[PDB]
């Protein structure tokens, strides 16, 4: 992927028990972003999950 958009939606997982959030139980790109550095003992779930350029 690319061109995403904020209203995208990416899966969480809580590394703590392995739980894994989708659909409703998942925050969009933006509030994932937030949500993420919120919430450190979650990762970034996703199949691929394409940061539009590597660091």
């Amino acid at each position: 992927s690319g061109q995403l958009d904020p209203d995208t939606r990416i899966p969480v997982i809580n590394l703590e028990d392995g739980t894994r959030l989708v659909g409703e139980d998942a925050p969009k790109n933006k509030d994932l972003v937030e949500w993420l550095k919120l919430h450190p003992t979650y990762t970034v779930d996703m199949p691929s999950y394409v940061p539009k350029n590597a660091d």
